[PDB]
């Protein structure tokens, strides 16, 4: 049914070890060397709070994991552990539980990070074009070592503005890329899953990353968030089709043999292509540009096979300016 069109090799390259997370014996750290000090996230499956690293009195984030099966907790030890000092990706300062109850926590960096409905207005041109290439090469990252984020979202990628730096968190959705694994499609938010998630499409891969990411850079640059606002699951494929059409969704089906529920010839309507250039005004303008939309383009596509690679999103001309001033400034 499908294969990805790169990395699709790297699990077999890299051995059982690199992706056996099954067979994962974790060296726990010492519960009582972490103190918590306040309350700054929570999830589905999680509580995140900044903490103190008592025997160095330094900042981290400490993240109690409710289980939903040990081995869920493997996989993503296990990611962060082969992901270490890859660029942009949340750095892992150890793994704890505690010793009577046996709940794992994970300690992570801490990142001084701004609400993104407050910080995604102030940036300008230059800096959601800075954040959104920092932000390619984590994906790059980890997809070069076979693995997808499958929550690709704001909320996920904590930003320090003074410091310009950006992490990639949460690998908690996070699985290991094997060729033609029916992988599970209740996976990532509502508003940034992809159609194929939204079709029951089970043989994805790293490309659902950048769909996720094109939906997050749409609300950048259109200042609307979110992008595609579906009531359900059903209504989220409902809004992406009145923006993509219904044309190219038909021969997308027909093309990848998916019969589409019964329930969506109820609600899903016939569209026309609803042109990028309609979601330009007065409030958004400075985010716009002929580059930004090409680029855009081609990342909302209904076929995941179509989407732009993270490696091919860099060279892309709209992040010119980026490459640009790094190569002046060393
Ligand atoms: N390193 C960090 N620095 C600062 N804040 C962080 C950090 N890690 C997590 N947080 C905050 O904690 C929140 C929740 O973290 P996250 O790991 O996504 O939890 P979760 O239970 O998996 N939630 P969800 O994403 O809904 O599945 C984030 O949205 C951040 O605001
Ligand atoms: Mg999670």
């Amino acid at each position: 049914r499908s294969v990805a069109r790169v990395y699709a090799n790297v699990n077999e390259k890299l051995g059982r070890s690199w992706w056996d997370y099954d067979n994962l014996v974790v060296q726990w750290g010492v519960q009582d060397n972490y103190e918590i000090v306040r309350k700054v996230g929570r999830g589905k499956y999680s509580e995140v709070f900044e903490s103190i690293h008592l025997p160095t009195d330094s900042k981290c984030i400490v993240k109690v994991l409710k289980p939903v099966k040990k081995k869920k907790i493997k996989r993503e030890i296990k990611i962060l552990q082969n992901l270490a000092g890859g660029p942009n990706v949340v750095g892992l300062l150890d793994v704890v539980r505690d010793s009577q109850s046996k709940t794992p926590s994970i300690v992570t960096e801490y990142v001084n990070n701004t609400e993104f409905k407050t910080l995604y207005p102030k940036f300008s041109d230059f800096d959601v074009r800075y954040y959104i290439f920092e932000l390619l090469k984590a994906l790059d990252f980890c997809h070069s070592k076979g693995i997808m984020h499958r929550d690709v979202k704001p909320h996920n990628v904590m930003i320090d503005h003074e410091k310009r730096t950006l992490r990639l968190i949460d690998w908690g959705l996070a699985e290991f890329y094997h060729p033609g694994t029916e992988y599970n499609v209740r996976v990532a938010s509502r508003y940034f899953k992809g159609p194929e998630l939204l079709v029951d499409f089970q043989e994805y891969d790293y490309s659902l990353d950048m769909w996720s990411l094109g939906c997050m850079f749409a609300s950048m640059i259109f200042r609307k968030e979110p992008f595609f606002h579906g009531h359900d699951n059903a209504d989220q494929l409902v809004k992406i089709a009145k923006v993509l059409g219904t044309d190219e969704l038909y021969t997308y089906l027909e093309r990848y043999d998916i019969d589409l529920d019964a329930q969506f010839d109820d609600i899903l309507g016939r569209y026309p292509r609803k042109p990028w250039s309609r979601f330009v005004s007065s409030e958004n303008q400075r985010y716009i540009s002929s580059e930004a939309i090409d680029f855009l383009d081609k990342l909302l596509r209904y076929d995941h096979q179509e989407r732009l690679t993270a490696e091919e999103a860099k060279e892309h001309p709209y992040f010119e300016p980026v490459r640009q001033a790094a190569a002046q400034a060393s």
